[PDB]
């Protein structure tokens, strides 16, 4: 044990397989090719986002919100474009990463994730906490990787999320090792932690999560406008795709009397870009 | 505005005082100012607890201790307790807003202290910020170490005021005079024990570590035991090394370790039924 706690861990590993560390460097690189995945049943339902398509709907949104709240703040992010995940860590130590699916049962990927190398092994204390976000690949890398494809006789891929979506479901802990795919975590999925959700993001940055930088804090939809316009006008130059931005009210216990429907929150919205 | 941060992020000093004493109502809340002597006062402003301080059951011997565990064990069938050490220092409260310490204050009557955040300042071990913006209030001891108690005694000698008799009339007498420069030259120190505001965390072992990940001194000095007999070693090597600590103690708090189980035995009226504090001489 100790021995371990501090090529040679390889060796050790392959030895007493029943007992390798959860923080081991060595669930970074090629491992198993897997039976199937086991089906997973989400503890915290994974919900969608309602979406608008204008500035109009964004302004129904608003007044809609403001049925109940009085002074609402707004942060809006991107929408990633990539495969949709959860990230169960007990003790610190991460158990389950497991698809969306449809929002009640998953794929258990857990294996296939610790090889993406922004994912954290273990986090600074011993919490229990589930996190989501979108797993993804990087425009740089694309091409790359649809070469690859080719040269062992697999269609190449049709665009970034559906190589790193095929990345994550296919069956060789290996392969997802040699494509670079990174993670942006967007929220707790178990109660939240802080009052906030901006705060929320840097909670998680501080356990060791990526959190896409690129988001504000907005009073009106005037302000959150010119937001999407921005992010429309530098979207070629991203080094990942998007399909839109979030729009979400800021602070918890107003999240909280909102509330739900039976498929997204009352709180939240997804501007779409057009085509 | 802007020179300010630069000076006070870099030499984390000439000028920064100088534009401190220019824009006074722009010091910045890390700046390194606050720990070197300021204001005097002439007299505590009254502060109202948010969340009020309770007391702590005693005992006084083994059977008792033994009680304890037995009571306890009315409600949950399978015990882990933390033992920690009860340092002989002055209560405080410490509040942040927006992960900024706003207020450092005084046990005073349980529900209102003297707000003493000036001098608490000028304690170097606690945090003037924190990692993130959180809103907490977190609760401990000021105590002064045996080794600075030498040292002040011996200048107060020099200086022909009178000796204080122990490290806690000096502690409570540094912290209770008016006048911030007393308080730097001083040499004072913390140790955080709880979240006065609700728990975090769901163990006070965790509760340890997440104040720790926070910037706050905790004693290392502990341990989580599984029945009395452990624990009352742990009391017996305290009771032993006890000259040999860097402080002085009052004692051993005893507590159930998990959130769930401290719930479920709540408190008396003064006090919580899932923590005891053993007393030494
Ligand atoms: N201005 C402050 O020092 C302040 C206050 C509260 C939270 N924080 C957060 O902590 C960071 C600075 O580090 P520390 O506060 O841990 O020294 C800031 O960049 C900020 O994100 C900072
Ligand atoms: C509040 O719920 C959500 N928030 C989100 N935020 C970002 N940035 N991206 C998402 N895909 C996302 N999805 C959901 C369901
Ligand atoms: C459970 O409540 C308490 N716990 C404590 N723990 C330690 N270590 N020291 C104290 N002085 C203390 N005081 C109280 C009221």
């Amino acid at each position: 044990n100790k021995r371990m706690n501090e090529r040679e861990l390889v060796e050790l590993e392959t030895a007493y397989p029943e007992q390798v560390l959860a923080d081991s460097p060595t669930h970074r690189v090629g491992g198993k090719v897997l039976d199937g995945f086991e089906k997973y049943s989400h503890q915290y339902p994974l919900y969608s986002l309602q979406d608008a398509f204008s500035r109009e709907e964004l302004d129904a949104f608003d007044a809609r919100v403001r049925k109940e709240v009085a002074h609402p703040t707004y942060i809006c992010e991107l929408k990633i474009d990539g495969l949709s995940i959860s990230l169960t860590y007990e003790k610190g130590i991460l158990v389950a990463g497991v698809t969306r699916g449809d929002g009640s049962i998953g794929e258990n990927i857990t294996e296939n994730l610790k090889r993406v190398k922004d994912i954290p092994l273990t986090l600074p204390e011993e919490l229990d906490i589930t996190v989501r976000g979108e797993c993804y690949m990087p425009r740089a890398s694309f091409d790359q990787v649809n070469q690859a494809r080719q040269e062992n006789g697999e269609p190449e891929f049709a665009n970034p999320r559906n190589a790193a979506a095929g990345t994550l479901r296919q069956l060789d802990t290996a392969v997802v090792a040699k494509r670079n795919l990174a993670t942006f975590l967007y929220q707790e999925a178990s109660p939240s932690t802080r009052d906030s959700q901006e705060k929320g993001l840097k909670y998680l940055e501080q356990l060791g999560f990526v959190v896409n930088p690129k988001r504000i804090l907005a009073e009106n939809i005037d302000e959150i406008w010119n937001f999407i316009q921005e992010v429309g006008q530098e979207r070629e130059n991203l080094p990942y795709d998007i399909d839109g931005v979030v729009i979400k009210v800021n602070d918890l216990a107003s999240q909280e009397e909102l509330g739900f429907t039976v498929k997204a929150p009352k709180w939240a919205v997804a501007y779409k870009f057009p085509a």
